[PDB]
């Protein structure tokens, strides 16, 4: 079956990631989701703040609460190396806790990998 | 749950440490989603720097009475390693500093330098 919450992580074929596209986190009451829909929400959150604040660019952005709710988050092409690799380094540690979320939370979160 | 976190910085501005309190399940109940918040900023770092600094940092954790956790950068860190660390610290302080003014009821959030 598949998880409330699924996040999908779009990596180009050298290893850069491209995009992270998130759905289901949206805030949803008891026993169990509203932990991890909090974890998955401070993760994207501080991604993009990150990169915002410490990269100093604003990534592509879409956004809506309403069905569960839905994130998508895309880096502008011919970025500049140093916003490339504070990004890059940003979005590894991004996907590494959305893994471990769907390692130990596995029930709740799926994470993928696809190519670009 | 009160949470309280400090982060130190050296002169130069280099962050060293965090030391996060009442960030401990339960609960159940409203609190516990800062606190799991909370928890995955920390933990998240410690994970970070492990995994793409490739070193350990010191870490103290101690479960009872609301939650105590700790952790240090290593003082002699080469060069590779201190760069990548801050970025990583930085992230996880703004983290914070953002929970602080969302949560600032439950979340606070200092520097001491
Ligand atoms: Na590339």
């Amino acid at each position: 079956s598949n998880a409330m919450i699924q996040a999908v992580f779009e990596r180009a074929e050298d290893g850069e990631l491209r995009s992270a596209e998130i759905t289901g986190h949206a805030e949803s009451g008891e026993y169990g989701l509203d932990v991890v829909c909090a974890s998955v929400s401070t993760l994207a959150i501080n991604f993009i703040n990150s990169i915002e604040k410490f990269a100093g660019y604003e990534p592509i952005l879409e956004l809506n609460e309403d069905e569960g709710g839905y994130l998508m988050v895309e880096i502008p092409k011919d970025l500049p190396s140093h916003q490339r690799e504070m990004t890059q380094l940003f979005f590894e540690s991004f996907f590494l806790g959305m893994a471990n979320l769907s390692e130990n939370y596995s029930e709740f979160v799926q994470t993928r990998v696809i190519t670009e």
